[PDB]
């Protein structure tokens, strides 16, 4: 059976194979080409992936997401207590390990964060096989480049309970080097920049690469900032709206805002290729459908401050490595996220109209490296 590659992301994950000198990023059966990092546990089931995160807005307090951010840490970690204060999920101590509570079929069970992230790596693993038409065992899986032993540790921890046989962890920004080929060995020293902005987090990472070696050389970003944020921007502003055109102010009802920020995240994402997409909702609150649009204008302005932010971690991670914007050879976008065209322009004109790299789908291109270095160890 092929060994695939596996993105295990925070908010979404994918899966690609090696085959044919050409690598596949698999469809889920919704027929995505990424899955979302959510697990939800009802009275009759265990949701995972999209049919998980199809239901969040109705069971809040049984959807988990958000388990990268707690796998190899300790309850008693700064990091987790701040986060916990925003999951409408329990995250409980025991014996210093922070575990997640739910309620699975009227029973209370917790789970370990490697628990939860095993049961979106195993959706992954019936999403090749299904393509596949095999089954498979080996994997490789990719992991932060800021990520310490203990939560390496517990990402091949949720890869052996998942029953996956991880060949092998490797970074995301090497992997994404990997799928634009920018490991070859062109008897120099090559400095490559990755810019990832996905759902949630934010990563710049400014790696050195000679005869095949790589080596971070620097890193910068934000572990708070992500497509997410565009979407509550959104959302903040429709809030305002309707509370103009309907005199109501919809803000304490919990499903009339999740639904929004559904629709707004969908928007988003037409703004990206056209320049206004419409919000069509019906019976938002109370009985009152809320149909209305943006535009792409709009939609810039509602973020410009996060968007040109954006380069601060540029310029740190720049003078950290001790590299000028000229000695940086090549550019490569990762995460959703960078589909926004007032994110390539941005940093193109900081980089003085540098060409970036964009070909393969930025929330490809890690699942994409993966499956190439999969197919190498096998
Ligand atoms: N066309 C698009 N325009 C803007 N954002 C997009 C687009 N397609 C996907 N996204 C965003 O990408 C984010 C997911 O990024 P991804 O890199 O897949 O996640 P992760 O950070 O989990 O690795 C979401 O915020 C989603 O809205
Ligand atoms: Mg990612």
């Amino acid at each position: 059976g092929p060994a695939v590659g596996i993105d295990l992301g925070t908010t979404y994950s994918c899966v690609g194979v090696f085959q044919h000198g050409k690598v596949e990023i698999i469809a889920n059966d919704q027929g995505n080409r990424t899955t979302p990092s959510y697990v939800a546990f009802t009275d009759t089931e265990r949701l995972i992936g999209d049919a998980a995160k199809n239901q969040v807005a109705m069971n809040p307090t049984n959807t988990v997401f958000d388990a990268k951010r707690l796998i190899g840490r300790r309850f008693d970690d700064a990091v987790v207590q701040s986060d916990m204060k925003h999951w409408p999920f329990m995250v409980v101590n025991d014996a210093g390990r922070p575990k997640v509570q739910v309620e699975y079929k009227g029973e209370t069970k917790s789970f370990y964060p490697e628990e939860v992230s095993s049961m979106v790596l195993t959706k992954m693993k019936e999403i090749a096989e299904a393509y596949l038409g095999k089954t498979v065992t080996n994997a490789v899986v990719t992991v932060p480049a800021y990520f310490n032993d203990s939560q390496r540790q517990a990402t091949k921890d949720a890869g052996t309970i998942a029953g996956l046989n991880v060949l092998r962890i490797i970074n995301e920004p090497t992997a994404a080097a990997i799928a634009y080929g920018l490991d070859k060995k062109v008897g120099a020293e090559r400095n490559v920049l990755i810019f990832d902005l996905g759902g949630g987090t934010f990563s710049v990472s400014i790696l050195t690469i000679e005869d095949g070696i790589f080596e971070v050389k620097s890193t910068a970003g934000d572990t708070h900032l992500g497509g997410e944020d565009f979407d509550n921007r959104m959302v903040n502003h429709f809030i305002a709206e309707f509370k103009r055109k309907h005199k109501k102010d919809i803000s304490e009802n919990k499903r009339a805002v999740r639904r929004l920020r559904t629709a707004c995240e969908r928007a988003k994402r037409t703004l990206s290729s056209s320049t206004q997409a419409s919000i069509e909702i019906d019976s938002l609150y109370e009985g009152i459908d809320f149909y209305t649009s943006i535009t792409r204008a709009r939609f810039e302005e509602l973020n410009a401050d996060l968007f040109r932010g954006t380069l601060d971690p540029v310029e740190k991670a720049l003078r950290d490595a001790k590299l000028d914007k000229s000695q940086i050879h090549d550019i490569v976008l990762v995460g959703g996220s960078t589909r926004i065209p007032k994110i390539q322009k941005l940093l193109q004109d900081f980089f003085n109209g540098k060409e970036l790299n964009k070909s393969i789908n930025p929330d490809e291109a890690v699942a994409y490296g993966a499956a190439v270095q999969a197919a190498i160890l096998s």
